[PDB]
DNA sequence: GTCGG
DNA sequence: GCTGATGCGCC
DNA sequence: CCGACGGCGCATCAGC
């Protein structure tokens, strides 16, 4: 693509400053820079033009100033043959492994896979099923598994109760033709912020899921969050499918909506829709959409009964998922 | 690191 | 055994 | 010149 090269320095720096300095400011820094850079339609041909802009500053300008100059960037040379850098960007690919222990681990000598495997009584659950399944997390996944997996959800958690509404998001539901995890919503009539009534909500879905052996793994779970692994069935002619990384999700019914919005992305366009809002009079997160008194000053969450309404509340016209 | 009060 | 801090992954 | 930049659910460990 355009720029490539410099986008990819950025982000290879990025990485540098969240991973091995826990810088995670500067990291979020670089990629908005990468981000920004990664959109422009002309090459760049030097820092001072980079620089107009936003996100990127003095110190990226100059660094692309010797880029576009030399080809390379003397410190990133420098970390790429620092063994105790790499390999902590490394472990930290691990999902379980962050710049915490994976500083730890290479302290005491642990630097790669290999050395992870020999020291399996060293890792907790998380890290030990990142370990187990590390390649298929990494893998992309194409639209057309999704679909199948959708159907089977939607199916289980029909089977269980038919008052159910799972709703799949993320890019997934933009329409995106490969997606990175599965993150699914979920709520129910007799769950609402007021009336909490009974768990085993979530529990009686897991539980289904896994007993049709969709569900193969648990990273973690709670009364309204469930994080673990799951595999398309074998199609026994085939080579078996790659293990993923899905998300199950309770709200409540009178956030669902607000929890839909939100989780179906991106970054920048509920950024965009939430300061949009912000001056139109309105607050709005992951939870409710409030209005703003005269003084600045939220008063109570509107009734929503659709992603719509939101957009009806501050008279944006409504834009599909599909052009977000 | 970049921005904005 | 408890409660609170921190690590981790996540629009 | 100097602080903000996302805030949360769950698992785990530090401190008592
Ligand atoms: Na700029
Ligand atoms: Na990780």
């Amino acid at each position: 693509t355009l720029n490539g090269g410099i986008t990819d320095m950025l982000t290879e720096l990025a990485n540098f400053e969240k991973n091995v300095s826990q810088a995670i400011h500067k990291y979020n820094a670089y990629r908005k820079a990468a981000s920004v850079i990664a959109k422009y339609p002309h090459k760049i041909k030097s820092g001072a033009e980079a620089k107009k802009l936003p996100g990127v500053g003095t110190k990226i300008a100059e660094k692309i100033d010797e880029f576009l100059a030399t080809g390379k960037l003397r410190k990133l040379e420098k970390i790429r043959q620092d063994d105790t850098s790499s390999s902590i960007n490394f472990l930290t690919r691990v999902s379980g492994i962050g710049p915490s222990a994976a500083r730890k681990f290479v302290d005491e000598g642990i630097k790669t896979l290999e050395d992870l495997r020999k020291n399996e009584d060293k890792l907790n659950h998380h890290q030990r099923i990142g370990l187990k399944y590390f390649g298929d997390f990494e893998k992309r996944i194409p639209r057309e598994e999704m679909l199948q997996m959708q159907d089977i959800v939607l199916n289980e958690v029909k089977k269980v109760d038919s008052e159910y509404i799972a709703t799949v998001c993320g890019s997934f539901r933009r329409g995106a033709e490969s997606s990175g995890d599965m993150d699914v919503l979920l709520t129910h009539p007799s769950f609402t912020s007021e009336s909490t009534k009974q768990p085993k909500l979530l529990h009686q879905v897991v539980e289904q899921l896994q007993k049709v052996h969709f569900i193969t793994d648990t990273l973690s779970k709670g009364e309204t969050k469930f994080m673990g692994v799951c595999q398309l069935p074998s199609k026994n002619d085939e080579k078996e499918y790659p293990h993923r990384r899905i998300d199950i999700r309770l709200i409540p019914k009178d956030q669902y909506y607000c929890g839909v919005l939100y989780f179906t992305g991106s970054d920048i366009f509920n950024k965009n829709m939430r300061a949009h809002a912000l001056e139109k009079g309105f607050t709005i997160n992951e939870y409710t959409i409030r209005p703003l008194g005269v003084t600045g000053v939220a008063g109570e969450p509107l009734p929503v009964d659709s992603e719509k309404d939101i957009f009806d509340y501050i008279q944006w016209k409504y834009r599909e998922p599909k052009d977000r």
